[PDB]
């Protein structure tokens, strides 16, 4: 039970998973088969850092902006709560 990082390889139209965290950035769910699942993403992992910058209570648009700026791959630091 600790914090880790995941490297997602953005394809062409994004990745496939879903993001929803007005305040507490969290991966609502992932689509098995996308570059996100290829690393080992599992819905529930709370997003702490996005693009090397923390986002405990950041803005949804700002967080998305960072992910849509990867230009090939994004570095997200999430923590597994259950399991």
């Amino acid at each position: 039970p600790r914090v880790r990082s995941v490297e997602v390889a953005r394809g062409r139209a994004g990745y496939g998973f879903t993001l929803s965290g007005q305040a507490p950035c969290v991966l609502s769910c992932v689509m098995r088969g996308s570059p996100a699942d290829f690393v080992g993403l599992r819905a529930g992992d709370q997003i702490l850092a996005v693009n090397e910058i923390n986002v405990k209570k950041a803005s949804h648009e700002d967080v998305v902006k960072l992910i849509g700026k990867c230009s090939g791959v994004l570095h997200m630091v999430i923590a597994e709560g259950v399991g």
